[PDB]
């Protein structure tokens, strides 16, 4: 106990993140259903900030309607010194998943991958391209991955990190939705071969050499589901005009052949 959104009382479980100032608290309503509220401190955003919190939460309310892969917002209060938003709860991020996990089931991977491309899919159909995908961008809500941002508010300990998943025309440029599958490419190729492409070049100016490096190969290691090989190399194709797109990735029959 307690936090108090428009009214309705919710007990504190215990803290799911921290922050930032931004906590996400495992709470209970007056009925002990289980929700996870997300609280931000005002007191020190700016005017872009707060916009950009504004236009987030904005969108997650509006997209909720198009998919059940974008996590539900059911409802929250905002003033001028705080944020409270009542929320779907889950059971771990995708990144501390993939940690813990050994190894992870064919079927399940398919079945991640098809989640993670409708929720990227819809925010796409709307204009939105995240340009940040990481594991951690996904939760798993009844064995079921949900995108849980859309990388507008997020401008604002290590050392962390996620140069990994970066597309080589972010680097050669020193928009669009290309960018985004590069990075699904890069959480897929983890979630095959257990490493990202350029995991092992620990070097972080020697990474992105290598990752806009046409000359440079990406190995993909021969595996059972040529199918899977095949979205791999489609997905880190460095020209993104040559790189599949999201449409083409739901005709594929890595997603649609079963399986
Ligand atoms: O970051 C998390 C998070 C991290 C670990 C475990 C559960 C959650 C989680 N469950 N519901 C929400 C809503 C927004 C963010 C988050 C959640």
């Amino acid at each position: 106990e307690c936090i108090s959104v428009k009214g309705r009382i919710y007990s504190i479980l215990k803290q799911i993140g921290s922050g930032g100032s931004s906590k996400v608290f495992q709470v209970l309503n007056e009925k002990k259903q289980i929700y996870a509220i997300k609280y931000v401190n005002l007191e020190e955003a700016d005017n872009q900030t707060l916009d950009s919190y504004r236009n987030e939460i904005a969108y997650l309310n509006k997209l909720q309607q198009h998919s059940d892969k974008i996590i539900r917002l059911y409802d929250y209060e905002i003033t001028d010194q705080y944020i409270y938003m009542v929320m779907e709860c889950g059971n771990i991020d995708l990144n501390s998943w993939l940690k813990k996990k050994k190894s992870i089931d064919p079927w399940e991977r398919k079945s991640y991958w098809k989640n993670m491309l409708e929720a990227v899919h819809t925010i796409h159909q709307h204009g939105i391209v995240h340009s940040d995908l990481k594991p951690a961008n996904f939760l798993i809500v009844d064995g079921m991955l949900k995108l849980i941002d859309f990388g507008i508010a997020n401008q604002m300990d290590s050392q962390v990190g996620a140069v990994n998943y970066m597309p080589p025309e972010a680097i050669k440029d020193m928009i669009s939705p290309k960018s985004d599958v590069w990075s699904l490419g890069c959480i897929l190729y983890y979630m095959t071969y257990g490493k990202t492409p350029f995991q092992q070049i620990i070097n972080q100016i020697s990474k992105l050499h290598a990752i806009i490096d046409p000359n440079h190969e990406i190995e993909f290691p021969d595996i059972p589901e040529k199918d899977l090989q095949d979205v791999l190399k489609c997905c880190l194709k460095r020209d993104p005009k040559q790189r599949i797109s999201i449409p083409e990735l739901l005709a594929h029959p890595y997603v649609q052949i079963q399986t």
